[PDB]
């Protein structure tokens, strides 16, 4: 059976491979994990002195290259990683902790917010910890907020640290010229061999001199060495009825200002020992590829999870998933959580080497099981035990794709930062921390509880993950919530049995055509990712048209050797034939569409830190060349 060769291959794992039988989870440990008045940073304390010896986490190695023709020196990664272990990671949260606690001027106490700008990394990892050892609350910027929503964040929180990559200083100074809080800039994953990495440090150090500023600027490798010569810091624990607030996730609802949903001491400990599949409530061995940021949800949990079981949590090399590839070969992970955009990249790498390796004497359908093969064992490691999708739809035919791919189920997980990572799973209700549920009818989008086979409306949740709302906003916490304490997830589902619901689209991706007739853009985007031809999709319509439009980022391939008028012809017949395959209506598929060679990209502020389309900016960056090809169409 399918489960039955999947089980074959994992005691041939267990059997043969050290590495993976050196990181099963001890039991003993996850026992003292999930006793019952354990607080998070007992947890954490815990899990460090429980698996002391065990790597616990990885980066990729690196050399320092001069080029002799500019003289320029730069940071090369080499094609291997290279681990610390639980007892040096937890040496190293230590010395940070009693650098804060311990400094003779002006210490850091619980309470206090730090503020971390940042990928996710070793570093990211020390100070995130020793915010934790210190009960200090966690604000976890995203990379890929403006300034001026950066500076709107550190003015809300007041914090007192800022923490920075080099390839943020100029965002970090930026904020600290403008008068913020924080006392100290601490710059991590830092590099001074680098010069581009110095010219960064030394270049914000000056500009915070030259303005008079009295942040000092110094390195996490500095506040190191000034704790490891101070007194062991107490870890923070709170008292038995006291939940205080531990972790602030900023996320951009369905248009991008971030709002803080408030993690408490107690919502931030289910990351370490909550029920998802991917959180620390497991004996699954947890060698996994950290590629999301920490800002996120995901990333927390695939970093927490992995140290709660004893595992070895790998770093990507970079936040732009260019190595993400080269990263999962390298690891060979146990697990891994899919956003649907490292499926498409799997696809397109399946629909390059299958046309490349096409040719006159090939056996076609064996040379698809031969290239899936290849994807499976080398390009992504073939040492996984299971494998899980997130964070946004994947279309039935990408999910049959990826299967075959993977030859293990694709587990569909849904959940949100405001509810909880859980939340469903595989169309379950997962119970825990579900503790209710209830369609709500959505009148102007042709949901209700009547609906044709299965009842459809919003979902609204009651968890024991939900957060108690969003910092300092009290008038946006109250709109998430009915009068009766429901979550309104903003999410359009259709319930094919109690507990047993499907995902359709956000409410506000759900539009009504001029004919009367309502399509769901983000899905049918998923939909149109099995395109051979399509790189990227943003689908765009406006209520007083029948029609769609796109604007469709094309593969190389699909590029090559074509002229713009052929391209399209070309795109607008495999678009057909996905439409096909899907049973589409007619009105769900895109009649026209803008071609961009310009990917969608975090810098260019059209993807999300998770790879997600970011919408409202797609719709201010074409929205005016799509109504024009609207208009242009109509006459
Ligand atoms: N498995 C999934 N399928 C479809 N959409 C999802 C899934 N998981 C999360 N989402 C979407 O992501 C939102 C939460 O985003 P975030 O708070 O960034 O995790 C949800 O409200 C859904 O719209």
């Amino acid at each position: 059976s399918p489960d039955e060769r999947l089980q074959r291959r994992i005691a041939q794992l267990f059997a043969e491979d050290e590495q993976v039988k050196a990181a099963r989870p001890l039991e003993a440990v996850s026992a003292a994990v999930s006793a019952p008045g354990m607080r998070l940073a007992q947890i954490a304390a815990t899990v460090m002195a429980g698996y002391a010896d065990r790597p616990a986490a990885g980066q990729r190695a690196f050399e320092l290259n001069t080029d002799d023709a500019t003289g320029r020196t730069s940071l090369r990664l080499l094609p291997r990683f290279e681990t610390i272990t639980y007892r040096e990671l937890w040496q190293r949260v230590g010395e940070v902790a009693a650098a804060w606690h311990h400094d003779p001027e002006n210490p850091l106490r619980a309470g206090d917010f730090v503020a971390l700008l940042g990928f996710t990394s070793i570093d990211y990892a020390t100070l995130d910890l020793a915010d934790i050892h210190l009960g200090a609350v966690t604000v976890p910027l995203q990379a890929s907020a403006a300034v001026s929503q950066l500076i709107a964040i550190l003015t809300e929180t007041s914090p007192r640290l800022l923490a920075s990559t080099p390839e943020h200083l100029d965002a970090a100074v930026e904020c600290l010229l403008a008068g913020t809080t924080p006392e100290r800039l601490v710059v991590f994953d830092y590099h001074p061999e680098d010069d581009d990495q110095r010219a960064a440090f030394e270049s914000a150090r000056r500009r915070l001199a030259d303005a008079g500023s009295l942040v000092i600027v110094e390195t996490l490798d500095a506040v190191r060495a000034r704790g490891r010569d101070l007194p062991a810091a107490p870890l923070f624990v709170p008292d038995t009825d006291d939940d205080p607030l531990a972790l602030l996730i900023y996320t951009s609802g369905s248009t991008g200002t971030p709002k803080g949903a408030m993690y408490t001491n107690r919502l931030a400990a289910t990351m370490w020992q909550g029920n998802s599949m991917l959180q620390g409530n497991s004996q699954r061995v947890g060698i996994n590829l950290n590629y999301m940021p920490m800002s996120h949800i995901a990333g927390r949990i695939s970093l927490f999870g992995v140290l709660a079981r004893g595992g070895t949590a790998y770093f990507a090399a970079k936040s732009d998933m260019s190595t993400l590839f080269e990263d999962i070969g390298l690891v060979r992970p146990t697990e891994i959580f899919f956003v649907p955009r490292v499926c498409d990249m799997v696809f397109q790498r399946y629909q390059s080497e299958l046309d490349r390796r096409s040719v006159a004497g090939a056996d076609l359908d064996t040379l698809d099981r031969e290239v899936k093969a290849d994807l499976r064992q080398n390009y992504l490691g073939g040492r996984f035990l299971v494998a899980v999708v997130g964070s946004a739809p994947l279309a039935a035919e990408m999910k049959t794709f990826m299967e075959s791919v993977l030859d293990l189920p694709l587990h569909d997980g849904y959940g949100s930062t405001e509810a909880g990572a859980s939340v469903l799973l595989d169309n379950q209700i997962q119970r825990p921390p579900v503790l209710d549920y209830k369609l709500v009818d959505v009148p102007e989008l042709g949901y209700f509880r009547t609906d044709r086979p299965h009842p459809r409306g919003e979902l609204l949740l009651k968890a024991e993950t939900t957060i108690p709302g969003y910092y300092k906003r009290p008038e946006v916490t109250a709109e998430i919530f009915d009068e009766d304490g429901f979550y309104k997830t903003g999410d359009i589902v259709a319930e094919l049995e109690h507990d047993r619901l499907v995902y359709v689209d956000r409410r506000n991706n759900v539009l009504k055509l001029s004919q009367g007739e309502f399509v769901t853009v983000a899905h049918l985007e998923a939909v149109f990712a099995s395109s051979p031809l399509i790189r990227q999709i943003f689908i765009y319509g406006s209520s007083e048209r029948s029609y769609l439009l796109a604007v469709i980022v094309p593969t190389d391939d699909a590029l090559r050797g074509r002229d713009t008028a052929t391209l399209k012809s070309a795109l607008a017949e495999s678009i057909q034939r996905i439409a096909k395959d899907a049973n589409l209506q007619p009105y769900e598929i895109p009649r026209d569409f803008l071609i961009e060679t310009e990917p969608f990209t975090i810098a260019n502020g059209l993807l999300s830190g998770i790879a997600k389309l970011l919408r409202p900016n797609l719709k201010e960056r074409y929205g005016a060349q799509l109504e024009q090809m609207y208009t242009d169409l109509a006459t």
